[PDB]
């Protein structure tokens, strides 16, 4: 199957309910890290602690619509796409629609998720 | 000279005050577009139209820190930085510190920005 195709099924599996928490522990590369709408970097692990404190639940998360995708060389990618989410958090539900920039490399012949930028959730769909 | 220090010299050209503004108008790519920290994007003529407003200056701008550079292959590239800036709004003098990712393509032999999305200006450094 196309590489696109295949880099949408990663983040389709990170954009789930049961899996985003973890995910980048299991897929990422260990120069993974997830920069925050801040611009604050997480790694891996400090991803998934943000996910386990109990006060914060994914109610649902969509690859809403990729705006950009193409291979970079044979082994890298990139995709851009808005993620569309429902969580709560302490007690109140929020939607969260970021633009959000991922890089992909291939790893023993795998593709991996390599880096991950996040812009704030209330971005203006009208504008693609 | 090393692709690095190549891909460093375009950032050093962007982060220039007589430059920024129509950077992208000449040093982009077609399909490149600009993240804004709300998630929406500009294109290169975009990006120029709001730093010819008048009302918005950059006082200096530079590439404080790299925290991420790799080539994709031979023909792309990633690369994260810190872009600290100071610029004047209507009256107003600003600090700014956001997290950058940026991604390069050569273009017939030539080194050119692709892809750019920033964060929010206050970053905490300390955390990388």
């Amino acid at each position: 199957m196309s590489s696109k195709e295949e880099i949408l099924s990663i983040l389709e599996a990170f954009a789930s309910t049961e899996r985003m928490g973890s995910f980048f522990l299991d897929n990422a590369t260990a120069d993974f890290l997830f920069i925050r709408p801040s611009g604050n970097p997480l790694d891996a692990k400090g991803f998934e602690n943000m996910w386990s404190s109990g006060d914060l639940v994914l109610e649902s998360a969509e690859i809403t619509k990729v705006h950009k995708f193409e291979l970079l060389g044979s082994n890298a990618a990139i995709c851009v796409f808005t993620l569309g989410s429902k969580f709560t958090y302490k007690g109140t539900q929020n939607d969260d629609l970021p633009t959000v920039t991922s890089i992909f490399k291939k790893i023993d012949e795998k593709w991996k998720v390599a880096w991950m930028q996040r812009s704030s959730g209330q971005s203006d769909m009208t504008l693609w």
